[PDB]
């Protein structure tokens, strides 16, 4: 039913790479939390997105899709996550200006 | 089949919050109508959900998103509802522009 | 299969409304067709459109999206439309940017 | 699962026609692939569809769509493409600016 949609992150390798992630995942209940990264911390994923695509240059676009995707799977609340990476393109003409991979995992 | 779309309201608690809200609902007779807000009043929901935000500081995002999801609930006429509550990030690279939660509701 | 999107037609009542119309419909033969509109004539759909628009004031919202809907389900050869009418608001602070009915039909 | 996602390839016949394109289909080995394009080339894509765009004048928007749609189909590992043609419209009033033909296929 619920998800969270966390678009426009900006990380470099720099050629710039541009994240989106939608997670699917049960709200916690008010009672517990304090933010809405207490159900889903999109602020360490944010630094780990960073850090994976910064890395010893072995960044493959579809590499950070599937690890981004992996690593929002490894917290077993998530029933479902959507990574699109986004290389935006130099603008030369008759090419795309833009190119994205789209990960998706879920596990029902 | 039909719905309405209620795109880009702007509240405050300030920190900008901007919300969408679609409603699965049966349109009114022409008949019985003098305006859309007729079938569904989103004036009504605009105050309300400026109400929401701008009150007592308890304010969560997925807080808002749920009471204003429920809110559309009540109106026993709405098939399904979906919320978006969107906070706009300050420009910091490596971070999300923008952090959403979407709320679902359905009776069938 | 096969749809045809027709984006961003501004026409006036005056109060400017923006409509939006996907048709799904089978694509005539390339030996048959010396444009698209052979196949949908999308020229008379926004002539029609702006005919009812314009027309003697009795012109709810919903209304347009519902006289457009059924008028390109007339044509036996459309499988579905959806019409979407969006009456951009003037911009007053914590209401909706813009308010759209989407109408659905299909036969199958 | 997976799927690529090209935007806004700009060719001309002239006349502008911004294509885009997703491509559903398995990613490859990282151990096998330098570039995305390993996986699925959108490199020649976006050539063959200059090319197709660019060639004696018989040059129909859903013809175009179509060919497009067929070459990528020819590569088997493909499950689904959905090729949409948009042909941008000089802005004279009561007239749609954007009208796109999207074109689908799939195997399974």
């Amino acid at each position: 039913a619920d998800r969270i949609e966390l678009r426009g992150l900006t990380v470099h390798g720099g050629q710039r790479f541009v994240i989106d992630v939608t997670v699917w995942i049960d709200l916690a209940e008010a009672a517990n939390s304090d933010d809405l990264a207490d159900t889903y911390d999109y602020v360490r994923l944010a630094s780990r997105a960073a850090e994976i695509v910064a890395g010893p240059p072995r960044k493959l676009i579809e590499t950070v899709g599937a690890e981004i995707a992996d690593h929002v799977m490894d917290d077993q609340r998530v029933h479902a996550v959507e990574v699109a990476v986004h290389k935006p393109q130099a603008p030369i003409p008759q090419t795309f200006d833009d190119v994205a991979v789209v990960i998706r995992r879920s596990r029902r």
